């Protein structure tokens, strides 16, 4: 019997090469005047490049108040990217497609800014005091030329290269307070980048023609659950997704955790916060809180009763002169008189701790609250919102002060986790037909099963072949039928009216990659497969 | 330039070169993906049985099968739990059929530990700690857990090169069948949470999800598939046999625990927090109630058994060899530090060696809070290991055991747990001790494999990059699909037609209560079967 | 709910490649085995073991496992294992046949090779059980249980398991594997008995390899890349690799050096291996010295020390730095001291001091009556993982114009030895990049130079790796299918070596870390050609 070898194989002699990591210095250019790095590629020996690594060098950062940068800094620096030639673009991504193509290569995410001298929120107390510490990132521009290698590399066919990269507002990059100078930081701050890149030398390249997956977003209007995607002919993939708009708030929050970003360590962070002021050590009923407070004094039994919720206060170590207080209403939420009251001190049920003599303050021991994800995620003008009858924000004013601006271009969902499912039901119809509807999110499902990813998106895949060696499976166009599109209808999960979460803006997001061919004849160029 | 001149002086024809920087976009077979959902027949020894029944003309082949459950809304009073990854622990049994009978089949733990290595798809089968922590009902209306939906990947043959190695219908009818296994196996719950109600209430709502994919003039060639068998050896012996064994491309051996002698109650779990270290402290956490009480005379509401005694002002008690070294900070004048120095005992012989849990400890220090009226734990020295938090209470108070042994409270007796996880593996919660000392495996009269040390679980856990293999003799190095699979072959005339196991178990100590926790053999053999799709979809075993 | 009509109607002469069938291609019959070896041990009185591979049914061998039977470590005094104690024990491994060297590789590139591998540095010896320092109380206390470690000898036989596999023509191959000092995979203490240890202590290894019975192989001849290491020179910024005619990759990186020391450290974490676990380590170790609660001056500590007590503010002074000191329950009789100089290091009097004390700015504790210890709270400090990576020589080094070491003799008796052979850089992390320029020279022509590391960047993604090097890859192509792409030499030009030169960055003279000693390693990987007529031999490509 006729047998295949699976002990040796033939070492095939490959085409000649030598490859180089080469850095390049960019041109900036302040065009709404947002920063834009242009880097031109254009030498006789570069025959092909892949591997594209952006590094930026942050300043350091002096003066008072609080100060941090958003986790994977890099990337949320990037707005877009764009890779073109004499003939056009060849291939551009949007800055959060690129940090979404990225979310699973933790090497990436780590190089971009994912450190806790970068991320944690530090605290400058002289004019003169350093904040941050000068530093490095590095940001890995993933494009479809380094899927397989030198097979998928982009050929430079003696064509001139430019890689552009859009900035976003240092705004977005930064966690901050009130007392921090952002006006003077946004004025001083300059993005300094460089382009490196993995080049290769070819002797005698044999040019083939190839295909590439190029992505296409569109972001449907505020509170709007349907989008479409025009002029869809031959499609890779569609993934949907929801983003918040904070635009009606002030993109002030009550906490942040910084390095640590783990559900627990989101919801800790925000314990913490109003842990100064839902327990008071006070001679006397507490002073500096608004007139709308409700500080009650803790009875004998340790039991302070909000309505229906009973929550046990014991605190050891208490002054003679001193007595133990509780903060019913620190965070207050409701549309009308006789509704329905969101209260965060209602959702504690156990305080216990040791007051200091030598501090003067408590020193919390072990906390029973039913505080989640989305507690952490309100922004605090939705607390003092017109909807509310309510004060709302009934901390003190030292609290308030510790309030941070968060600006995160690339958050998801309802929530700093993307933790919240917001979608009820998807519906997706190539041109007026149903192609794919759902009620579960099953797509999200096979997305991060197929992906090996944690964090992936409601994604319908048409393409199953292998890349590069195969001419990738797409959901062909019917011009005269009328299915030249791609529309996205969506439901979005009934929430209770008296919770402040409700009146959080939404953003339908809806992610086409269409199909085009590489030609190389007299130049790169791209043609879209219709 | 950009390129450095040593580079180009290097490079600048008579050798025949294979290009790496351009390839031929091969055409591939036009077709057409979809994820399908469909509904199930429910059936009821009163085991549930989900029927999932795929025909289509259009439906060319299919893979990735993904099975969700919808939990309901858990209410009442008591202590209630799910098994971490609870979707999988539901599964007893998966089989995929066709007109010509059964085409592939699993058993509930063969499939999770086929995923056990898959992160994704065992978070998405159920492990949070909405889910997998204790969580208490205090009022016969209040809600103990809410609703979840959980996600189980049944992991195929099919999915191994994705629509290369799919099943494909050769326009014949598909039939997914899923049992489960009862409700009692995938919950933890006290005695104070209503099971009986729960069990009577609960119903398994399954619904199959899979990748179908509309093929134009498809190209079918036949296939080869593993598929999985087990034997279970007879409780405590260390033999098993797999028969008639023809073509096999790799053979499992793991140990799993049986606790039918006992009610199935443990003193402590951890919740979703599953390290070693989790259990322990969870443990010590539960005793440290009992061990070290802040009293005003000698303690009450214990067993006459109990010998609680006041620790003296140089802070050591003596309990016979062992010194336990206890501190305690603001205790008030009229109360004392009173120390269990038998908590939990056993022992076989009026006046021979005792294993006391109360001996296990060194050092315990703390803060009394005159505001709750209890002691604060600061730092404990211990030795308790992951085998004390995997000792069921029964075997503490059994008829070997010449002491009364639960020396423990009524209130800490009252908090014990009933664990009836399906897929636990060892003597141990976390499969942490190795109770096999020696694997000898013989393919007929011959000595097929020996091993002293889990040298075959090492490449396992190499191979498959996974931290929880099992000691695994692999005969298949070949590349899957695209190579019929290597198999040890059978010899019938020498009786080489059968893999029989033999283990020598480790010797433990008959005073220490895991010695009475039962063992079974489970042996795992994967044969080679030939899929033919010549009119209808059938399987035959290479022989 | 079954494929939708416009799926249908999308669907219902051009060569298409069936993506959804293949012909299940007959391989060649064979068979394979796990095969377990004993060696012969052979003793700076080093210790060889030799594994002698030679049977008619072994045609081909892949995956080699060196499993090591660890001791029952008895006695007093503080001991515990270097994490990954497995591949730590390596110092060199060969492969070998009759006609020499197949492949071979040093201790710490095997290590290198593997730090992507979680699963092989797991069996290696990564554990609690292993790691953490345990304490022995009596002379026949048990420290450390006996337990067996497996490490993965990552050869490039594995890459393409039995494509790659090393095949066995009727030839004897012989493993030698080299293994490095007891004292290089152990931390102990003063107390530790460790002259008895290192002389009852014997490496107790055993070989293992997936085995392959082949019947009728068919062999061809194929490509291997074997690595080479320079060690440069104590201090000095360049290393030369010569004969380089035909390279896939060269790697740059720095080692310490503390020959100049005792290899003493303050603290270690022990299992818990993050820059924050070594920091906590060591400010745990220096807060029973830095903070006192005594009745009256505290007595134990030299004359050097400055213990002063903390004002009824809380802040002591010690020039510029303010250090906020308060102890909760401190006895009526007693009064809270600072440490003001703990550990201080200067090399002129009147001048700049590096102290120890100055690094922390907030103490917050209570003491506690029953233990009569204070349990410290909340900590506010800067103390850096350099500081955890001092040697404690240093401190008290000739350069010092102070006594340096102002702890107690309780906590310098807590002190443990570190000898780990795979340290980075100069901090027990490799968190300092301590090169600020990087020139690599083919011949006397630059052939790639860089400001910042990244070749390391590249490195690290290309290799999915969170511990890399700077390291310049010249082969992109695919293993064991094509032959590997290599720079070329030119002797009569004098192209055939590499040289390195690097710029480090200076340390501060008054920082105690400016004094541990520095050594460039340079690894290059040379190309071979494998050949198996009339037995297994390698030649180098030029
Ligand atoms: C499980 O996959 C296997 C199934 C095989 O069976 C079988 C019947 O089905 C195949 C499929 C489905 C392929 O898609 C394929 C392929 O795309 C390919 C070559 C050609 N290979 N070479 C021919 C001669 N050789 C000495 C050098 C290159 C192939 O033969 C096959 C192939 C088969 O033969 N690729 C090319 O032509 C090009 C343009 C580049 C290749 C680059 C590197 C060299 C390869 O990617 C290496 C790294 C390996 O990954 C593969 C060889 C796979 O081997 C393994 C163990 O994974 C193999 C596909």
């Amino acid at each position: 019997i006729k047998r295949s070898n699976v002990f040796a194989v033939d070492s095939q002699i490959p085409t000649l090469y030598m490859p180089q990591y080469i850095s390049l210095s960019g041109v900036m250019t302040n065009d709404d005047n947002q920063a834009i790095a242009s880097f031109e590629i254009r030498d006789q020996y570069i025959t092909a490049l892949n591997h594209l690594v952006l590094s930026l060098e942050l300043p350091e950062v002096k003066g008072m108040g609080r100060f941090g940068y958003v986790p994977y800094v890099g990337y949320k620096c990037i707005n877009h990217v764009s890779i073109s030639s004499c003939n056009g673009v060849i291939w551009e991504i949007e800055g959060e497609e690129l940090y979404n193509n990225c979310i699973n290569n933790t090497i990436a995410l780590k190089h971009s800014g994912y450190s806790s001298e970068l991320n944690d929120i530090s605290i400058g107390l002289t004019p003169n005091d350093t904040i941050k510490e000068p530093s490095t990132v590095y940001v890995y521009i993933k494009t479809p030329f380094d899927v397989e290698d030198t097979f998928s590399s982009l050929k430079l066919s003696d064509s001139k290269i430019t890689v552009t990269v859009t900035f976003n507002p240092v705004s977005d990059i930064v966690i901050r307070d009130s007392s921090f100078d952002f006006e003077t930081f946004n004025k001083e701050f300059v993005y300094v980048p460089e382009l490196s890149f993995i080049g290769y030398m070819v002797k005698n390249v044999q040019i083939k023609p190839s295909f590439i997956e190029k992505p296409r977003r569109v972001i449907g209007q505020i509170n709007q659950p349907t989008a479409t995607v025009t002029e869809v002919h031959a499609a890779t993939s569609l993934s949907v997704y929801t983003k918040p708009y904070y635009g009606n708030t002030d993109n002030k929050f009550i906490s942040y955790p910084g390095y640590s970003q783990d559900e627990k360590d989101y919801i800790d962070a925000y314990v913490s916060r109003l842990l100064d002021d839902l327990v008071i050590v006070s001679d006397g009923p507490p002073t500096g809180y608004p007139e709308s407070a409700e500080i009650v004094e803790v009875p004998e039994d340790g039991i302070v009763s909000i309505q229906d919720a009973d929550v046990y206060v014991k605190i050891d170590n208490v002054p003679d002169n001193m007595s133990v207080y509780l903060h019913t209403n620190l965070l207050m939420f409701g549309t009308r008189k006789n509704s329905f009251i969101y209260n965060i001190s209602k959702k504690f049920s156990a305080i216990t701790g040791t007051y200091s003599d030598a501090t003067k303050r408590t020193i919390f021991a072990h906390i029973s609250h039913s505080i989640n994800i989305i507690d952490t995620s309100i922004p605090v003008s939705l607390w003092t919102s017109q909807r509310n009858v309510y004060n709302g924000d009934n901390r003190s004013a030292e609290s308030k002060a510790k309030d941070l601006f968060i600006n995160d271009p690339f958050i998801k969902g309802i929530d700093f986790k993307n933790k919240t499912d917001i979608i009820s039901r998807l519906e997706v119809r190539f041109g007026n037909d149903v192609l794919y509807s759902e009620n579960g999110p099953i797509s999200r499902i096979y997305n991060e099963l197929l992906t090996k990813s944690n964090n992936g998106t409601r994604t319908l895949t048409f393409n199953f072949t292998p890349k590069i060696f195969f001419r990738p499976t797409t959901i062909t166009a019917n011009v005269s039928r009328g299915k030249d599109k791609l529309s996205v209808r969506v439901v979005y999960s009934t929430m209770d009216v008296n919770h402040p979460i409700y009146y959080v803006q939404k953003q339908l997001v809806v992610v086409c990659n269409d199909l085009y061919k590489v030609s190389y004849d007299q130049g790169v160029s791209i043609t879209k497969i219709m």
